[PDB]
């Protein structure tokens, strides 16, 4: 009753999208978000689209994710923000 071998050793090792993720809870690479397609939701890796926190972004029409407004900084243009 040998026991198989192990899947990897090396510390939490990222991807870039495309990957796949099981459901132990693993998470895509900085700037990578498992988005699910399938019924179970065995999606894959993928760029996120939001602009991120501090990004300059249009004022006229927030473009950030969850969480982050576009406020002015300057003269007409601002950035995300928490």
């Amino acid at each position: 009753s040998a026991v198989l071998w192990n899947q990897q050793y090396d510390k939490t090792v990222c991807n870039q999208e495309g990957e796949f993720c099981s459901k132990s809870g693993v998470d895509c690479c900085a700037g990578l978000s498992c988005r699910k397609y399938n019924l179970m939701g065995y999606g894959v890796c993928a760029a996120q689209t939001c602009s991120e926190e501090g990004t300059f972004c249009s004022l006229s029409d927030s473009d950030c994710c969850s969480g982050l407004k576009c406020k002015r900084r300057g003269h007409g243009y601002g950035e995300c923000s928490k």
